[PDB]
């Protein structure tokens, strides 16, 4: 920062320097009419270099020496510490004349160095840091820099009827444990020369993503900037002080908003009450907002949201006790983090957040619903790492008229970045979700999961097999002999095995999968009036996965044995990889990943 | 592109298998009730591979061999040529029971290679090569790819109203020279197997952002993508083939909108007429809209728009012969370029081009006219190259209700990108615009500019010479001395020398620019009732730069000589560095930079 302050004729002019900057001052225009040559004394505090033509050179504070007056001969301020009054510090030039050994007119410059600085976390540690020089930028990465902010999208006070960041107050100091810190530390004499303030102030289009607060009686809670606030001013106290604010998050990254907001102070110069002039300094500072995260199958369970058997299943892990209207996730910042719930279009607490996207022109359809929702473990796909996996969303395609989710859910999920969703094709189904299909699991030790698909050619396959183990007669009176001579059903399954088999492509492109890590689970469809998939018997790979515990329905179909030779196949699959079946709507809250969101890659 | 295409039980599958992919065929769910185990055989052009658990392994094309039926056990399936009928190439598999040498089933896949690719000038030499493997994205600079599309806004046929993008048809063949070539090459056999058709297709939303065009009797021009076209069945031919299409840019860069366009030909299968099934295959190219460039005064004039001296100044370059109304500007592809001219809010014609922005909410202001816009020469800014330069906007302050651009000029100057726009402090001056107090000129040996400021401190100390030099008498009656002593009118002069000062800082810090690089020019101003600044004498710096030639207001102030001591400061900066200066509303079209844009690095 190279600043102008002129020096006037005959004048003395009091500026106010603020440290980190320089001034350049025009010496020559002031100068009285026919000076030939300038002489300059200047304070301890004060660096002054005189330069002609880019020729820089320091000048002593006390020199006699004269130099030739001209357009090209300016000087460079610089001063190293702030001061404790004001002027003081100061640089005075003499004019002198064509012979004359006293000065005709001198002009002078009176300094008073403060120090300004709006600081965050832009280390990302939890701890402010003194004036990062990265503050003003937001990068992604281990060895990147840029403060983070969290939606206040919970609720600390329970009388109240939406979430903390809805309001434009602060009723509770837990409450400012969800908010990033931001600390203006300035250093200076006891007040400011006449005509400065120092003024906070954000953009009209910012204002309804951030709320600022200031802790009075560190105690009460004072929003001075956000919702129709732009700007406050700021009581300066002198010597060495920190003013602490409070920062909000209001929305989400979404359509047409990165989430990265800025915040500013200027030292604002006056030339009366009102007539504001300009800013003779400006500092800023960037938050980005944090995403929402989903979380996936191979993440450690927390907590099963749930009649009699799910109860029993989940005794065998440490876990507490529709999947389509809720989706946990999460949000985190070096200091906080918090799981957030993602509403289908209220277990809003505190430390449980809350988010919904409404449509406004569109309407809903089964695809929204967030059975329709899910997420990948982490996965590498030619390189590119998705540390946190990728969100997949059943569709339609685009020419066919079908069902699409709203637009509005998709927006939000690509705007959160981090898990670049996939769209893949559900609308073959009559309900429409990805949950139909397919399902990962973890291999127990490692490190590694599979993908496990419906496949109707397994299901064939394997009652191909009983038939000829006579078993056709194994069971309105349903036999494998019945179904293996149903024709029309064998063309719907067909059909369907190709709606799979494009699936199958898109998670093996996009997951960077091959055939070593699918699991084809036998399944059979009965189309509808639309043409549509619905199952035959109960969808095995639309299980829970707390663990290496699976909660996979029942099949019940053409048996043999004392069981079945369906449950003896799933069984024969899973089991000698390390995962216990047990064969039985829910929805587990899961641990993040370790993984931090702000480490990921572009 | 590895795609899924099973085997069916006891049956022969016909598959289209486009080069560039590969298959992996399932033979273990197609075997019959009790085979242990395979065989195959498959034709010349097919390579096949047997693939265990990862475990890779060519077979030829005769052998009897035998191995054990699993579903770790699958194929590989590529093909190196294209057919000249459909089938021929084709892969049997045999299946055998425990002893049993004769196979007791068997399934078949009888494929027909073709080659599809759609293919534009990523390379940006003006040829469209080969499936150029970068044609799917856009990279910036030199080493960067990815095809290129003007805005067709120029009209090639004067009868009619508007520009030629603004309808869905082409009359004329010179229109083709301003469009973009897409060719669709295929080989094949002469006819497509059944059930299958070529379809180009694009998105809803960048249906209004292109138009798509056919030539037939390469002749009659047929609309196939665009506008209320989402999708065109192309005509398949047989044997080594191309389909040419134009393609034509509809809007420019904007808010909202990055300038990146797709388009997309997909081979889709059919279960019968209407009942489309999946695409087999799809491939897509992107184009980015080239922007909107303005050019700089150190750029070679061609032609200036203008009584009597303007023309007289005009016969020293070779040039042809108000300032608010239109800005020059071009567009540019590795084919094609031309002259663009923006709009405040008609040299419509071949090869001149035509933008406007008109505001819909807000309304208009002074510092809407384009002598409140204007461009640097190219510069370097802490490493960043701006090689095109920066556009440059006067502004108000943001908290201060003053004026300001209109939001949809200054949406659409950003997201052109490549001038990374700047704004000044230009809403002190009555009518407000930049070109009142800065101008750029050549140094006419390099490759080096300079900075021109209206100066009002460098006027009062060219002043108070001349009142010492006894000139005060020099000349409603206006002398040095009774300027000089006008108090009032020199209070209004320091806060505007403020002002001006205000934006030295920014155009320093944003151009990279020292204080070598900038020449004050004495000016002075008058404060109006606004408490804005109007000209008190001839605005010098608001001048034409016609090459070394500067065509700049005549000041008429306080004169001495035979002259004035205002043309003689002035001659005294400018004519020592090369400058041949001629004292007299203008607008020169200028040659556009050598340096291409898509060189430009991020
Ligand atoms: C170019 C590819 N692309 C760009 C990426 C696409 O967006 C795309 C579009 C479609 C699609 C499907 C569709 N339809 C009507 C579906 C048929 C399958 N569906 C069924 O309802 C269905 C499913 C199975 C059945 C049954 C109907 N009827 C029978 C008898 N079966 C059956 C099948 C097997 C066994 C037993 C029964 C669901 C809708 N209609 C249209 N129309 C668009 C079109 C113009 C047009 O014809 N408009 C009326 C024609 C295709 C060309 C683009 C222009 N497109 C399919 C795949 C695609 F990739
Ligand atoms: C914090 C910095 N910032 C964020 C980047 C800004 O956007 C910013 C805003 C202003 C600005 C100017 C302004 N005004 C009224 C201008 C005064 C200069 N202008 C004149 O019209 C003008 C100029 C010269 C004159 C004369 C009036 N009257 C006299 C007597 N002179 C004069 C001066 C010298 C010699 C002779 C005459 C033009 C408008 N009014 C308000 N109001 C906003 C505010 C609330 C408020 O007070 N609202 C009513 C107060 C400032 C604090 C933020 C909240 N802001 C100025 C510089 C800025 F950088
Ligand atoms: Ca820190
Ligand atoms: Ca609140
Ligand atoms: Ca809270
Ligand atoms: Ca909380
Ligand atoms: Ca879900
Ligand atoms: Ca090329
Ligand atoms: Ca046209
Ligand atoms: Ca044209
Ligand atoms: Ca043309
Ligand atoms: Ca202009």
């Amino acid at each position: 920062r190279e600043r102008t302050v002129r020096l006037q004729y005959g004048s003395r002019v009091e500026a106010v320097y603020v440290l980190g900057t320089y001034l350049w001052t025009d010496v020559y225009s002031a100068a009285p009419a026919g000076a030939q040559t300038f002489s300059l004394k200047h304070s301890e505090h004060v660096w002054v270099e005189v330069v002609r033509d880019g020729e820089a050179e320091e000048v002593a504070t006390n020199g006699k020496q004269r130099w030739l007056l001209s357009p090209s001969t300016t000087l460079r301020v610089t001063m190293s510490q702030a001061s404790t009054e004001a002027s003081s510090d100061k640089v005075t030039v003499n004019y002198y004349d064509e012979e004359g050994s006293i000065p005709i007119d001198q002009a002078g410059l009176f300094l008073t160095a403060i120090e300004i600085s709006l600081d965050v976390d832009a280390d990302r540690d939890g701890v402010v840091e003194k004036n990062n020089p990265k503050k003003a930028s937001w990068t992604w990465g281990p060895e990147g820099q840029g403060a983070i902010l969290l939606v206040n999208c919970d609720r600390e006070t329970p009388w109240l009827p939406k979430e903390d960041c809805r309001d434009e107050k602060v009723y509770s100091k837990e409450d400012l444990k969800d908010m990033s810190q931001m600390i203006l530390r300035t250093k200076g004499p006891d007040r400011l020369p006449a005509g400065y303030e120092i003024v906070l102030y954000i953009s009209m289009s910012d204002s309804d993503k951030v709320g600022v607060f200031y802790v009075e009686n560190p105690q009460r809670y004072i929003h001075i900037l956000g919702r129709r606030k732009l700007y406050h001013v700021v009581k300066y106290t002198g010597g060495s002080a920190e003013l602490l604010f409070f920062v909000e998050g209001l929305c989400f990254p979404d359509e047409g908003f990165s989430g990265l907001v800025s915040i500013h102070v200027s030292l604002l110069e006056y030339m009366a009450q009102d007539i504001p002039l300009t800013p003779i300094f400006t500092d800023t500072v960037i938050f980005r907002i944090a995403p929402w995260i989903m979380t996936p199958n191979i993440l450690p369970p927390v907590s099963v949201f749930v009649l009699k058997e799910v109860k029993n299943l989940v005794e065998k892990t440490n876990c507490e006790l529709i999947q389509d209207e809720i989706e946990f996730g999460y949000i985190e910042a070096p200091h906080k983090g918090f799981p957030v719930v993602l509403d289908s279009p209220e277990l809003l607490g505190p430390d449980f957040g809350y988010v919904t996207r409404e449509p406004l022109f569109e309407s809903v359809t089964s695809l929204d619903s967030f059975g329709n929702l899910e997420v990948s473990p982490p996965v590498t796909v030619n390189g590119k790492t998705y540390p946190l996996g990728r969100i997949l969303i059943g569709s339609s395609f685009p020419l066919s008229g079908g069902r699409r989710m709203t637009k509005v859910v998709r927006d939000f999920l690509k705007a959160q970045q981090v898990q670049a969703p996939v769209e893949l094709y559900s609308d073959w189904l009559t309900v429409g979700h990805v949950d139909e299909f397919m399902s990962f699991v973890p291999i127990p030790g490692t490190k590694k999961f599979l993908l496990l698909m419906a496949s109707t050619s397994a299901c064939y396959k394997l009652f191909r097999e009983k038939q000829k183990d006579g078993h056709g007669e194994a069971i309105k009176r349903i036999t494998i002999n019945k179904i293996l001579s149903n024709e029309s059903l064998v063309q719907e399954n067909l059909y369907f095995q190709r709606c799979l088999d494009w699936n199958r492509d898109i998670l093996k492109k996009e997951l960077g999968l091959t055939e070593q890590d699918i699991i084809d689970l036998p399944a059979l469809f009965k189309m509808d009036e639309d043409h549509r998939a619905r199952a035959f018997f109960p969808n095995m790979v639309n299980m829970i996965v707390l663990d290496k515990d699976l909660g996979i329905p029942k099949p019940f179909g053409p048996q043999v044995e004392e069981e079945c030779c369906l449950e003896m196949h799933v069984r024969g699959l899973l089991e000698p990889l390390g995962l216990e079946c047990t064969f039985i709507g829910t929805n587990v809250r899961r641990k993040p990943f370790t993984f931090k969101w702000w480490h990921m890659v572009p």
